[PDB]
């Protein structure tokens, strides 16, 4: 009951267009802001003190900046619908059965979108796939054991409070955490819904002296500009396009989570050759049914 709650408050707005045909769902999480203070702390283990919650309520504190809030969990691939992003996520997830790519899948329990049964079958049926229990997690693993997450990154590449950068990005200025050497295969960290750069700031310290850490905020979130876009995972996909196009990344280590994996398994099923390595957590799949 209580971890389908969890589900269901993440999903009160489809839902509540889909099956009870109302807008109360958009007005909780426009209005009330229930995604970042109802979604995203009930996806940690851990209590989030109020500083940590200011940094994850900072990009969101007017209501007409909620929509990425609003439509990401309307672009979710649940019960075949949306059906351009379901085909879009199973033709990745077929890439990433067949790719021999270097993976790395940090599971907890009783995670969010990845049961601790799935995160074990899919370990094993992906070709060269590590998987590491981090022990209690819902779905910002980072939050709750960012020690081990960023620990055992930096030991699978080897077997391979930061200063602000921007970037302009088709019209937009795009921040982004940079640092590490300037040499060698960087490692892109992508976030996903409702979080920023933010959740990768006590994995990025352990991967720093030996690898670069790109760490991006999407679009409309994080200190990234956000224009009057509806935010569906097209705007995402073209943004992030253009920003590892912009920052003259040619391989790449890819370290991804939630709405994040999806932009980091479709572009690497796009740009498969530039793939050095996959590290995932809490991704996104096709749900075959509401139940
Ligand atoms: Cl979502």
């Amino acid at each position: 009951k209580w971890n389908k709650t969890g589900h269901a408050v993440r999903a009160i707005g489809r839902l509540s267009s889909l099956e009870g045909g109302s807008d109360v769902g958009r007005k909780l999480i426009i209005d009330q802001n229930v995604f970042i203070e109802g979604t995203l702390p009930m996806g940690v283990v851990r209590p989030l003190t109020e500083v940590e919650m200011d940094h994850y309520r900072e990009p969101f504190l007017n209501p007409v900046d909620r929509e990425p809030l609003w439509r990401f969990p309307n672009e979710l691939p649940i019960a075949g619908e949306p059906a351009n992003i379901v085909a879009l996520v199973e033709e990745y997830m077929d890439w990433l059965h067949q790719s021999p790519v270097p993976k790395l899948l940090f599971w907890g329990t009783p995670g969010v979108l990845i049961p601790p049964a799935e995160a074990a079958r899919l370990a094993k049926s992906l070709p060269n796939c590590k998987a590491v229990d981090i022990g209690p997690g819902l779905n910002l693993l980072q939050e709750d054991n960012p020690d081990l997450i960023g620990s055992e990154i930096a030991r699978w590449l080897s077997t391979l409070p930061f200063d602000p950068h921007y970037v302009e990005v088709l019209g937009e200025r795009m921040h982004y955490v940079d640092v590490g050497p300037r040499d060698g295969t960087p490692v892109l960290f992508l976030h996903g819904n409702p979080t920023s750069s933010y959740v990768w700031r006590n994995i990025i310290p352990h991967v720093a002296p030996t690898h670069r850490c790109i760490a991006p905020d999407l679009i409309g979130m994080g200190k990234s500009d956000k224009p009057d876009l509806g935010y569906f995972f097209d705007d995402h996909v073209r943004f992030m396009d253009a920003f590892i196009e912009a920052l003259g990344l040619e391989e790449v280590v890819l370290v991804i989570h939630d709405w994040g994996s999806a932009l980091g398994f479709h572009w690497a099923k796009r740009n498969p050759e530039r793939v050095k390595g996959i590290a995932f957590m809490e991704f996104i799949r096709p749900i075959p049914t509401w139940d």
